[PDB]
């Protein structure tokens, strides 16, 4: 008597799986048939059992997930696996037991079958291009069968820390390469080792904002940084300078318009006008920006949305945002212009750049499936086309998509203020620091704690 087990294979969590073990001699003859499973590492695992009484138990682990059957016909014992999860990965075998016709009992195996539940989960900001990253993982599932799913959680800078150190997390994370020195440190990113020609695809300044330590924790996509949108209808000739909105902000609110909304609550938006000048600098430029609420030129709680919807909608004539944010202004009936970000005390507007960077978590099981996505199939003209359509990108990482990106003004205008500004130091210390910007503007602005004592607080 031999037991053939059927039916392993690869499957994305939440879908199923018919195991099948067929004996050659009749299953009245066994007593019990069951299902045990063995996970690399670890002791053998009964999951489903039934003896010839039809009698059925289940380990609590997939008790109400999975059906032990059986049928006498075929001498066939079926175990259908439905909504799979990542712990269910294991080699399966089949297992009969026998009474002899004396006292003693037959215990018999099978070669076992191996079952793999696996799932690419990407992390990605809402802002950005998650549909667009999910057709190019659904041509990776078509190429290999992996499932490619794209979430984009709130504050997923500061819940990834906490969830890939502890729990699972994702397999790839996505963000402005500034918090991923905080993570290196940590030890939550696992080295990336790129071969020469697929590292020679890319811009060498780019693959520097994604080295800490002397070593590269991430893959860059794209350069991002602020621009000035504004609305060519209600202005033509927009402001140079920062000093002069609250003039036309005059004239915009006699004919029932804004002159300028933009996320004030997140401290990336407003650190452009802090930074203009430089300390004496902050204090100028902060106190400006304190001055504009105090004259009701703006709201004290503007947010990404309402500021976003304004411009939309074409209640403000302009808005400071990214790259991300144009796909949505092409979809209303707004024609719109990108442009240098405006000067303050005769100097630019810094704002500070990012590199989108798509980092591998150390504690992933899949480190190489995601570096074939990342490299082969992302991170390919093709690739960065399908995110770019969806959100645009910005400025690529790509050395062969120079010719598409010189094409577009808006391009242009992100180049522009991005050389005005400067790229972020990817430091440990850049969490604790964006914080201690985040409550200051935000105390400020809301009129809780004096522009001196903002900076005294901060510095610390
Ligand atoms: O607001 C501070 C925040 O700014 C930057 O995050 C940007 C991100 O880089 C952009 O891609 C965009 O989506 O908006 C974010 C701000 O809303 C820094 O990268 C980040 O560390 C910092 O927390």
């Amino acid at each position: 008597r031999q037991l053939v087990e059927s039916g392993g294979g690869l499957v994305q969590p939440g879908g199923s799986l018919r195991l099948s073990c067929a004996a050659s001699g009749s299953i009245l003859y066994f007593n019990r048939m069951g299902w045990y499973r063995q996970a690399p590492g670890k002791q053998r695992e009964l999951v489903a059992a039934i003896t010839s009484g039809d009698s059925t138990n289940y380990a609590d682990p997939v008790k109400g997930r999975f059906t032990i059957s059986r049928d006498n016909a075929k001498n066939t014992v079926y175990l259908q696996m439905n909504s799979l999860k990542p712990e269910d990965t294991a080699v399966y075998y089949c297992n009969a037991k026998e009474k002899g016709w004396s006292f003693s009992l037959y215990d018999y195996w099978g070669q076992g079958t191996p079952v793999t539940v696996v799932k690419l989960v990407i992390w990605i900001n809402g802002d950005k291009g998650y549909n667009g990253l999910a057709e190019v993982g659904k041509k990776f599932e078509k190429d290999t069968g992996i499932k490619v799913t794209v979430e984009h959680p709130d504050k997923l800078e500061e819940k990834f820390p906490q969830v890939a150190a502890t729990g699972d997390g994702p397999d790839i994370i996505f963000w402005a390469h500034d918090r991923f020195g905080g993570y290196a440190q940590s030890g939550l990113l696992a080295e990336i080792t790129p071969d020469k020609a697929f590292q020679d695809k890319l811009y060498p300044f780019t693959w520097d904002a994604v080295r800490y330590n002397g070593k590269l924790i991430a893959y860059p996509i794209a350069v991002e940084a602020l621009s000035l949108i504004y609305n060519k209808d209600l202005l033509p000739n927009p402001p140079k300078t920062w000093e002069e909105i609250p003039a036309l902000d005059k004239e915009l609110k006699a004919k029932g318009k804004s002159a300028l909304m933009f996320n004030l609550q997140e401290p990336y938006f407003t650190w452009p006008l802090i930074a203009a000048d430089g300390n004496a600098g902050a204090k100028a430029g902060l106190t400006f920006l304190v001055d504009l609420i105090k004259n009701k030129h703006m709201n004290a709680d503007t947010d990404y949305s309402i500021a976003e919807a304004a411009f939309n909608k074409g209640e403000t004539a302009m808005t400071i945002n990214g790259p991300w944010a144009w796909s949505n202004i092409d979809t209303s009936k707004v024609n719109y212009g990108v442009t240098v970000l405006p000067t303050f005390k005769g100097q630019p507007s810094k704002p500070f750049v990012g590199v989108l960077s798509a980092g591998i978590n150390a504690a992933s099981p899949n480190k190489e499936l995601a570096k074939e996505f990342l490299e082969n199939y992302l991170l390919t003209d093709e690739g960065l086309e399908a995110v770019n359509k969806d959100k645009p990108l910005g400025a690529v990482a790509l050395k062969s998509y120079e010719e598409e990106l010189a094409k577009d003004p808006r391009i242009a205008a992100t180049m522009e203020n991005a050389q005005k500004g400067e790229i972020m130091p990817n430091i440990p210390q850049m969490s604790a620091f964006w914080y201690a910007v985040r409550t200051a503007v935000i105390n400020a602005a809301s009129g809780r704690q004096t522009v001196d004592e903002a900076l005294k607080d901060a510095q610390t």
